[PDB]
């Protein structure tokens, strides 16, 4: 959840890398989720084709649009098969999906399929920086390996890395930027509740009653190792924006 502030910057930077050459612009997004991206430039009127392999996301999303989605098309499929012609969008937006992918070479093979010619990719990702939250993480993936359940640390960058790779490769020049800055309140609860919640991937892959003994855990170390858990700290926290043009 992006401060009202940070999300229309992030949607004024995304509304400015498309160049429709006089045509209404159509952004597809693959993997919307719940559509934290997709709101507010439907909001401003934009042609948005929401794409979406998770039958009960698009549910939520077509909730969240209610009175909103005149120009929305929601489809659900897999980002490997986009159903789209080639060169239909202006722009494709891409959020933390990389790394949830099997095969993102065709992902990305799909993507630049649909893109119409002056097109841009766009890529968008949260980097923060270390807080009280990447020790309790870290906290978390230390108790999962004395479980005997090591966790895989970052996909995500290395995959980022290797999309940036083949961009260039593929001669769409991708420039990074940063289009949002900010520092938001999180205290030991919210943060030990995202984590609860499997919300990250790196939570995701352990059975659940593992996930279970080292929540207990990780509780009762927090408890004794982070004070009052309903006091807040501060995380700082950037949205990076690549833009990819055919």
């Amino acid at each position: 959840a992006h401060p009202p502030e940070v999300a229309g910057q992030i949607a004024t930077a995304m509304a400015s890398a498309v160049h429709p050459k006089g045509e209404e612009p159509v952004f597809l997004e693959l993997g919307v989720g719940t559509g934290r991206i997709a709101l507010p430039l439907i909001a401003r009127g934009y042609r948005y084709i929401a794409l979406d392999a998770d039958a009960a996301m698009l549910e939520v999303f077509r909730q969240k649009i209610a009175g909103v989605d005149r120009k929305v098309q929601v489809v659900q499929a897999d980002a490997r098969a986009i159903p789209l012609p080639d060169e239909s969008v202006h722009g494709v937006i891409v959020v933390h999906l990389w790394h949830l992918v099997p095969d993102w070479p065709k992902v990305l093979a799909e993507a630049i399929r649909v893109l119409k010619p002056g097109g841009a990719l766009l890529e968008g990702w949260d980097q923060a920086e270390a807080s009280p939250e990447w020790t309790l993480q870290e906290r978390w993936r230390a108790f999962a390996a004395e479980e005997g359940f090591p966790v895989e640390r970052g996909l995500h960058a290395k995959r980022l890395k290797e999309v940036e790779e083949a961009l260039r490769r593929l001669g769409l020049k991708p420039r990074t930027r940063e289009v949002a800055r900010w520092r938001e309140e999180r205290t030991p609860r919210e943060a030990l509740e995202a984590l609860s919640e499997r919300l990250y991937s790196f939570t995701q892959g352990l059975p659940e009653p593992v996930h279970a003994r080292v929540m207990e855990r990780l509780w009762a170390w927090a408890e004794a190792e982070l004070g009052d858990l309903d006091r807040p700290f501060p995380v700082e926290k950037r949205f990076l924006l690549r833009v990819s043009r055919l």
